């Protein structure tokens, strides 16, 4: 291979210049299957890569793993291999009461509560999505009939204290994050996740295009628990949206 | 007056929910002139405001003065009076070699090199534009055949930027100005929609352009009512 | 003109080396009138300039507009034109209950809650007034019989959240400024305004002399509302003080 | 499952109070193989866990994945399940001329160049290892005749460190990696014991070494039960 | 004793409301000797205190030791005992070419390059001297014919400043020392009056001077009673 | 002398390479007396130095005075004179209820709530003790039968607000330190003192070895007041421990 971690050569990509980048390698094949000629390329650690074809153009699907440091490796190596457009697909919880399970979130920019982004741009620089990618994602969502929210996501280097969770071993949240959730809610932040600050900052500062869509599978501010298909139907829809957006970006 | 600085009452707005906020009163009058039933409302310090109408709906045009601090007063007080969508239009230089004088820049988000944005959100929060506004500006620019670039703008307190420009150029930043970081942050963190467009009037290397940016912001406003 | 914004040439100043710098151009003529041969020089944006004579020396009066960025432009261009001494005159609210409407505040230094000052000196550097200017202002105040408070001012890049006002559209104040007013009150800060951090820092770090005086026209910590002359008599007195201070600095 | 990510229940631990936390599943299996009654428990995303026994006591081995963020999930969830002592083993380069490939590094504390540590304690708080753990690792290394260095490790989010290395070398820093700052800070600020050991696999200037570090972490674990 | 460190009671002060706070006990004795009825009160670690009288009123002289941290203890405990005005006198170098050995520097405010000042106010707050104190020091200096400079002093924790001096020179900073930032910040943010004077004993380019600064601080004290 | 402050020449040290560094010069002779041939070297300000012999090797005892700036002077000059190993001995209060008067604390690393440490290493660098020194101190404590706690200390540039004391002139604690004690307690911090951040950071970043031991003479979280020997017996024990640790480090 010609990259450190992904175990891929440039020829494996067959000239692909767009990648769909879910977090979980288990989600990779399912996304690749929506497209033509799904072919598994490689699998190393949490980096599972498949190649497929969309309207006659090669497309890559590759997992990022959890967190900014893992994500930065995936993105940088994929960019080395010629990828110029990155579409993140995820499932997420929401932190706004009016956002319902089954809804779709498209992120215009992220709150940079991480560290890896700082290696690519100073904090003053916005973790902003590319306009064409965001447009494609919003339009694909509309095409599917999805109830869609477009706005800011909080991107945290932790799942627990950075998302102000108290149901933990210590039950403690450090001063920086005490009361932070209510502050992000008041500022209209839609949800938390862990990878987008890195993805968006590194792309926006390096001439690459990125966008992010996620299906809401839980809402910790609603007391109703998510249905049996707490994920499934919504996960399916989010995947459909990301593939349809990729079709408009080729 | 209902507000501390602008000299306006809620009644003056006649139900307006969108404002166009350029920097100076000269530009205010030019923008108002493009719309229906333009009426000058008030002029106090940096803040000169007019009312006008698009498609039968009231719209405000109000100057912000120079910098985030004066901009923050205009935007807050207009919000107090019922405005929920804000469009800024400016004229700027560009710092990318492929951007030509006469081109139009639509800002997706700003580099927060200002002081006032921090008064609304900590530095980690993005100075990001509203998607509907950004879309309306791009669509309006396309509809008059403008050459458009969409991306990041660096926004600072000094007219002599920094106190990092080669750095910003290498990071893809399109241009520099002084008010967008505050406008976008204060809106995106407070449930208000904002967008930002500018006409390019200088660049290394390589009123017509102001007039075109002014028409674009008005036609974007129409789409957002 | 030989400066970007003020529309002035050096000859317009007639060798003036002291400027009085109110915020509001409407206040300019009234100040210039207290002196000899008031002559309007120019008017561009919020930069209205008059020239006058005090004891046979040319003096400038020029508005700064609102906020540090506008102020820095005015001050830098005036300094380009030969001004070496700057006296800020304002009207202000107070945040100490014992400070009464009609009182006069002279600022020794400011809390730097702005951004423009940082372009001239790192935050560690004090936004401090020149001793001769402060002395002149305190003495002029005493000469007029004014009740005078001498001390620290908080200089904010916003009128609203930076002054911890909650009577706003959002009703929200960001964490940095939540509880900040009570903290500044406990630390003996007299008042808020929006321009002095920039004015004082740029002057103190560039070999220029600056001072600031303000008349108190309101006190948000007192329930009594300011009299009909909520401003007038006090504004008049503050203007008298600044002119008399300038006379001692020529 | 009792936890959000690991796919484990308290019962799965069978009373275990110590976990060994390397980065990848391949290393997990190698470590488990050194102990008694090794059993693979679960594998979900980055987190592959096994149970085993030392001196009749259950011990967990669980991969952390890459970086502080994934490490922070593994450590928290294992703590939720009852683990109170955490030992990381890695392989790294060295940045000091006197450190030889094959040598073993035991980390007393880390330079906090990561983001996740800040989610547990402000920057002033030291990313310091537990004294019992550090002692057990040094003792275990000595017991197999390893050449050991004890001191500071620099810990960052990038595989391309910085975004200061000559600086770190002059300050005596032994080596670089990505997870120790988070591990040590989150443990030292939450009443959990943690230690960190690494085998040196490269240096300028000047599986055997991985195998030896793996044996050392297991023998240290034995001393800490 | 009424206080943790100084070994003093309120009664020891005999109603004193002003203290002179130099760094070392040798200077304390010299200052006390200039006043009426000097009496040594206590000596514990860095803190040697005397009582004396000016114009019939008690005054304290107490050493601070080296740096903001020890200074902060002396000033707090003296405040606890009733002192409300603090005058520091030191001897320093100068960093401006026009300042001559033998000249006297009166500090209007300090560059906050120390750690302890942050324990009283955030960095934005000015380390500014009280106006009455500054006035009294300038007046006292003039009254003995001293050549006086009034302006900014840089104040840090290191005897080897920085860890920016060319920077400070270009910004007009007069001189460097270690205690003024803490003294001035802790007083100005707590309702206490403070002033700072120093005699210049070295400069590039170009006990007599210590004696003159000592006389000046005593004569300033007289004006502030 | 060949150093600025200590008034010592290199020959005075007689080849000593280990120093015991208490805060208070009054404690110096008492420590030196536990060893062979105690000889007073010098006394300048709060820098009192004695030389002694331990197992035939020269050892120095030298006070640091209060705070990081004073400490940095002592340590740097001692290092200039050839000292390569520094053992701090102190008496301290505790902030954990389970830590009792008479107990001994050995510090593995410190919270850097000071300024002087920043001159030697950026804040990201840990104020960490040397392993050999800490081991020697823990073993010496065990040998004496001492009840020993090993862990983190908070090192503050102030005695008052940085230790969140409210029984002060102003009764005020700045925002940074409001609620800070409860936060350090939750994080398992043992105690506050004022010198170790500087001592440990400068040593750990300059190739020198340092450790710190302290006897607990008070606990502000317990309502029981320390016995008549609020210090004495405990001070004696701490001194015995530091000398015995030095014996293992020669």
């Amino acid at each position: 291979s010609d990259v450190f971690h992904l175990g891929l050569t440039k020829n494996d990509l067959q000239g692909a210049q767009l990648a769909i980048v879910p977090g979980d390698p288990e989600r990779v094949e399912k996304i690749a299957a929506l497209m033509d000629k799904p072919v598994k390329l490689a699998s190393h650690r949490e980096f599972t890569s498949w190649r497929a074809e969309l309207d006659g153009k090669a497309v890559i699907v590759c997992s990022t793993g959890i967190g900014g440091p893992s994500t930065s490796i995936a993105v940088e190596e994929l960019a080395q291999l010629g990828i110029r457009t990155f579409l993140r697909i995820g499932t997420t919880g929401a932190i706004q009461p009016h956002i319902n399970v089954g809804d779709v979130l498209v992120t215009t920019a992220s709150v940079r509560l991480d560290g890896a982004s700082l290696h690519f741009a100073p904090m003053e620089f916005p973790a902003v999505a590319d306009f064409a990618c965001t447009t494609a994602l919003v339009e694909a969502a509309k095409s599917i009939g999805a109830t869609t929210h477009v706005g800011v996501t909080a991107s945290s280097d932790t799942f627990y204290p950075g998302q102000e969770r108290y149901d933990t071993y210590s039950g403690r949240v450090v001063r920086r994050f005490k009361g932070s959730m209510e502050e992000w809610q008041a500022m209209g932040v839609m949800n938390y996740e862990m990878e987008s600050a890195t993805l968006l900052t590194m792309c926006a500062s390096q001439g690459l295009r990125a966008g992010m869509v996620a299906g809401v599978i839980v809402n910790r501010t609603q007391q109703e628990i998510p249905n049996a298909e707490t994920m499934k139907q919504t996960e399916s829809h989010a995947v459909k949206i990301v593939v349809e957006a990729a079709r408009r970006l080729l």
